[PDB]
């Protein structure tokens, strides 16, 4: 029961790959320790292949089937619709990988006859054939990190034609099913502010709260054939059109369970028997499977009043404590149960008795004060990776602007406000690109966002307090300051100085730019302005935001 089988053919790049941080005239104003920053390339794919290749063994007990029966009962209340070819085409990202059948992502979006005729023939093939393994491309992701070097992560995706078909059959399913099955436990339905609110209310709902996060080692590769068939049986509980039932069965048998792996040069690299990281169902499948295995593991470990917070393979558990020594024992039993279910740990889980000390996927709850002096909880993270990616994006244009996604999601943080907003607004002013729409990712989905709309977006996700936070925690200030010394980033006093200039420059431009100056950089001036709700914020169509996760799902708006 190996996750993969390999032939020896290399995982090849699509274009020229850079690993060393590119340097331009702007680099040194952000980061001076250039040797600390790197991008992963196909050169390291061989090491990743070794790490993700292992035998999986599953032992399914009564807690597992009990949880599954409950999940299927909730899944049976879901009614899902088939999307038209047109609706599926419009969710396709403009720069999505082109089809091997002579058309690209822009042909799909333009509803070109060639693209639409091919999608219709793939659809007919899914309906008539439910056995033939569907070909997939295996690629090394190009992602930027700070040292202390990770090997490249792998992306496995079917052809553009198949991806449009996945949208037709499962887009409505993967968007509505998880919240119905998991209720308040489904993390992707929340904005960062709603997530903090959920975590605080849960922490306060326990007499003696205890919390931990569970890190599964190579989650996608731990996903078995059984897990993928179980996900299909959950999707089948929905009230679906008979063509949608057939397409879901076919995509499961032919694509989701496994298939051959092809490199960018057309060579066979091997065969997958685990979760594909670049399919529509990656996020939803990972969410349901993680929740199923964790919920059953919580019952097996006799964890009292367990509240899950699940986003794909990201798992947070908040429960009733039984003292430090018993909690240590319970987590070992939880881990043992997760292991039997083929979800073994990377780093073993540690019990926490302070909400701020629970870290999941580099993120944690922290505290600051609003304009009135009131204590306000917000989500932050270690800023090393966001700052390393910002340095790369200072010298190179990338398909996904991590700085923009980071300003949106981490707007209330000390580091996004003082550094990211200051730096990138300074660049956009000099380049006359304030009105240019830029792509970023929110919960794996791609969005086109104009930086001039940032104050309204921030107000809608975090409220006006994101523009007024002050008196950050000494733990948080210290992590930011330590990160700056490590990377060779100028100190916070330099950023405050530069921000007064960026603010004045934005105010001079008037209009939406002046609003950016007023709201985003009010923290920089000694005589603060009283910030009132922005009328444009209410007009913002933020539907489709915070519904579901679509990581690897090829989703645009
Ligand atoms: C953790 O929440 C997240 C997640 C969720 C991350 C996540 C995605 C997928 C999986 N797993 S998978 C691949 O199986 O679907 C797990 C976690 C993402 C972000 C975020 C930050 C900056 C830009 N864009 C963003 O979306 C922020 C949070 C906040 C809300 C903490 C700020």
């Amino acid at each position: 029961h190996m996750s993969y089988t390999w032939t020896g053919a290399l995982i090849t790049p699509c274009a020229a790959e850079e690993s060393k941080l590119p340097i331009n005239a702007l680099s040194n104003s952000l980061l001076r320790h250039h040797n600390m920053v790197y991008a992963t390339t196909s050169r390291s794919a061989g090491l990743r292949q070794k790490k993700v290749t292992f035998d999986r063994l599953q032992v399914l007990d009564d807690h597992y089937r009990d949880v599954l029966k409950e999940m299927k009962a909730k899944a049976s209340t879901v009614k899902a619709k088939l999307l038209s070819v047109e609706e599926a085409c419009k969710l396709t990202p403009p720069h999505s990988a082109k089809s091997k059948f002579g058309y690209g992502a822009k042909d799909v979006r333009n509803l070109s006859s060639k693209a639409v005729n091919h999608i219709h023939s793939v659809w007919k093939d899914l309906l008539e054939d439910t056995v033939t393994p569907i070909d997939t491309t295996i690629m090394a992701k190009n992602e930027v990190f700070c040292v202390q070097r990770k090997p490249a992560r792998l992306i496995v995706f079917p052809d553009l034609g198949v991806r449009v078909c996945e949208k037709m059959a499962l887009y409505d399913v993967v968007s509505t099913l998880p919240q119905v099955v998991m209720g308040s436990s489904y993390g992707f339905q929340y904005s960062p502010g709603q997530r903090v609110e959920f975590l605080v209310n849960t922490w306060k709902s326990k007499k003696n709260p205890m919390g931990f996060s569970y890190d599964t080692r190579c989650f996608d590769s731990t996903v078995t054939e059984n897990d993928i068939r179980v996900e299909e049986s959950i999707y089948q509980c929905c009230d679906l059109a008979p063509e949608a039932r057939q397409a879901i069965k076919s995509l499961t048998e032919r694509l989701y369970i496994g298939g051959p792996l092809t490199n960018s040069k057309g060579q066979n690299c091997g065969y997958r028997r685990c979760r594909a990281s670049g399919v529509l169902t990656t996020s939803c499948g990972n969410t349901l499977t993680c929740y199923l295995k964790a919920s059953a593991a919580c019952r097996a470990a006799k964890l009292q009043d367990c509240t899950m917070l699940v986003n794909g393979d990201d798992l947070v558990v908040i429960c009733e404590s039984a003292g430090t020594q018993e909690d240590a024992a319970s987590l070992r039993v939880f881990t043992e149960a997760m292991t039997r279910y083929s979800a073994p740990p990377g780093d073993p889980p540690q019990p926490e008795y302070d909400l701020e000390l629970i870290t999941s996927c580099s993120s944690n709850v922290s505290v600051a004060h609003d304009a009135s002096g009131k204590r306000v909880y917000y989500l932050t993270r270690d800023p090393t990776t966001p700052l390393a990616r910002a340095a790369w994006e200072t010298a190179r244009h990338t398909p996904v602007n991590s700085w923009l996604g980071n300003i949106i999601m981490y707007a209330p943080t000390l580091w996004a406000r003082m550094i990211l907003m200051t730096h990138f607004f300074s660049i956009l002013l000099a380049q006359e690109q304030l009105e240019k729409a830029l792509d970023c990712q929110i919960y794996g989905a791609c969005y086109s966002i104009e930086p001039l709309d940032l104050p309204q977006i921030i107000e809608r996700l975090h409220g006006l307090s994101a523009f007024s936070l002050h008196s950050y925690s000494p733990g948080e200030i210290n992590r930011v300051a330590s990160c700056l010394r490590k990377l060779g980033v100028p100190p916070l006093r330099v950023w405050r100085h530069r921000a007064r200039s960026v603010r004045a420059r934005l105010l001079s431009q008037g209009g939406r730019a002046a609003t950016c100056g007023k709201y985003l950089f009010n923290w920089a001036v000694k005589t603060k302005l009283k910030l009132t709700p922005i009328p444009a914020a209410s007009r913002l169509d933020l539907s489709g935001w915070f519904v579901a996760g679509y990581s690897g799902g090829d989703i645009y708006h």
